[PDB]
């Protein structure tokens, strides 16, 4: 199998946040898309990734295969890639997988293919109270904002709006709205305020270079879930469990 993918940097942003959740994860590499779910270490959050062969350069895949791979590792490669340049990730052995970051200086790496452990998660029908579509770049600056003086992020949903904020200290807050200009569309079920871990969400704040808005559904004792759409038809989502 071979891929040919046209930014390094788009990859390299979905294994940055892969990086601080998992220690091993799985790129499945299908007939009509590269797929992955992780789970974290304390199954606290999971991300999954879909990419549609329609986004790469090549795409040769016969039968189905299977790159596991070390997070940190990987990006030890990745961060070798500064600019926008194309990745070729290809195997002719099961045991080995060869990434080519084809900049100036063409860097090869030849990996040994791993045997990571893998398992039932089935399709999560989710039920939300709301859901919006919002700035990436505002998302970013809330979440590193709100993640200096708390822990907890408290995100909210009105009708009309999307508030996050510091907890218990509500001196830290973006809001998303049609007069901010942060609010692109929001579907209103019923009114809600929830709790989530600022760690997580900053884990995976490379996820925003994906996309200029995020969509992100939420609900009071219900996850949190953001969806990134990419250029392509890519899909990438993370959920991340509630606090109570």
């Amino acid at each position: 199998m071979k891929v040919v993918y046209d930014d390094v940097r788009v990859l390299k942003d979905i294994i940055q946040a892969l990086a601080r959740l998992v220690d091993e994860a799985v790129l499945k590499f299908k007939q009509d898309s590269v797929e992955l779910v992780a789970l974290d270490r304390a199954h606290i959050s999971l991300i999954s990734v879909n990419l549609p062969r329609e986004m790469f350069k090549e795409y040769d895949v016969n039968d189905e295969f299977k790159f596991g791979f070390n997070t940190q590792y990987l990006m030890k490669i990745l961060k070798v890639a500064k600019r926008k340049e194309a990745i070729e990730i290809a195997s002719e052995s099961p045991d080995s997988v060869i990434i080519n970051i084809i900049g100036s200086t063409n860097r090869e790496f030849n990996v040994r293919n791993l045997e990571v452990s893998e398992q039932e998660i089935p399709e999560i029908n989710l039920q939300f109270d709301i859901s919006a579509t919002i700035s990436s770049d505002g998302f970013k600056s809330a979440i590193s904002e709100v993640s200096t003086v708390t822990d907890n992020v408290v995100v909210e949903g009105h009708e009309d709006r999307i508030l996050i904020k510091a907890e218990g200290e509500s001196e830290v807050e973006v809001e998303f709205s049609k007069d901010t200009g942060g609010l692109q569309d929001l579907e209103f079920s019923k009114e809600s305020k929830n709790s989530y871990s600022a760690e997580y969400l900053d884990d995976v704040l490379s996820l925003t270079k994906l996309s200029d808005y995020v969509k992100i559904s939420f609900g009071n004792q219900k996850p949190l879930q953001l969806f990134f759409n990419m250029e392509g038809g890519g899909k990438v989502t993370y959920l991340l469990a509630p606090k109570v």
